[PDB]
């Protein structure tokens, strides 16, 4: 059709449009800005019952006032991508308002060959980018007819795939009208995940979670790629939105080779629960604000 449903309502945040406006309300109001306006943000995809409450850090340092354009970039979990992946359809529906696709930059998108387009199978399936509309929409109903949204659907990218996609999204990320959502968990912890690293120097389970966690977001605070890579590649935190980060710190660094000045800050870090023993299991969730000056 035409319009993207909101194809995990109901079991990934509710499906009821009053509820989940007073939830979102809620978590927003337990947040002061200190990062406004945020050109970027970095904020978690899990169900909004686990991180709902964390993704509102990143949220409040929106200004409805000045955003009109949103980029949301988020992994792929179903499809095999190599590059990124671009809509076919022109609405993303949620439960509070709709949201449009800015077919002006998705043209231009387009037109560089570097995107492909995914059906609306793989649209409707893929949840990375969803479970951020009810909240974009939620900060940005004050204008509600005025802005547009970018969804990317970002996939297995190489270290020069990272580079080449965050310098053609720096040309968007000078914008000051335009914001940049990177959709990503971090650290998922246990054998379900085949990923159990612990360091024992860092005491309890879930510090060693959390210290490895910290790591990784003070190099993003760092603005470093290389060093981001390095990190992956030395520890291999299971950090699903690791490829639209790297896109964005990419971006970042091709904006200071041309003179502008920017700052990330990490504004909460929880964890889903605290592992103790080896059959424990945890998802950790960060959510931090890219400031432009
Ligand atoms: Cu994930």
């Amino acid at each position: 059709v035409v319009c993207r449903e909101a194809s995990h309502a109901g079991s990934w945040y509710t499906a009821s449009g009053p509820q989940l406006n007073a939830q979102l309300e809620g978590w927003l109001s337990q947040v002061q800005s200190t990062k406004r306006p945020a050109r970027a943000i970095i904020a978690p995809h899990a169900g909004y019952t686990y991180c709902g409450s964390c993704a509102a850090h990143a949220y409040k340092q929106v200004d409805p006032s000045i955003t009109r354009r949103i980029f949301i970039l988020g992994p792929s979990h179903h499809v095999p991508l190599s590059r990124c992946a671009l809509s076919s359809v022109d609405i993303y529906r949620t439960p509070l308002y709709d949201l449009r696709i800015d077919q002006k930059i998705y043209g231009e998108l387009w037109k560089t060959g570097m995107f492909e387009r995914m059906s609306l199978q793989t649209d409707e399936d893929e949840h990375s980018i969803e479970m951020h509309l009810p909240y974009t929409a939620k900060a940005m109903e004050s204008h509600k007819d005025e802005f547009t949204i970018i969804p990317v659907l970002v996939g297995a990218l190489s270290e020069s795939k990272e580079q080449e996609f965050g310098k053609l999204f720096s040309k968007y990320l000078a914008d000051p009208s335009n914001l940049f959502v990177v959709s990503s968990d971090f650290c998922h912890w246990g054998q379900r995940f085949r990923y159990s690293y612990y360091d024992e120097s860092q005491g309890e389970i879930y510090r060693s979670i959390e210290h490895l966690d910290k790591m990784g977001m003070s190099i993003i605070e760092q603005l470093d790629p290389v060093s981001f890579s390095n990190y992956l590649k030395k520890y291999h935190n299971t950090i699903c939105g690791r490829h639209p980060i790297g896109v964005l710190l990419n971006a970042i660094t091709e904006l200071q080779k041309n003179g502008m000045n920017m700052s990330f800050s990490f504004l909460n870090y929880a964890q889903s629960s605290q592992c103790r023993n080896w059959q424990d299991s945890s998802v950790s969730y960060a959510a931090g604000a890219l400031t432009v000056h």
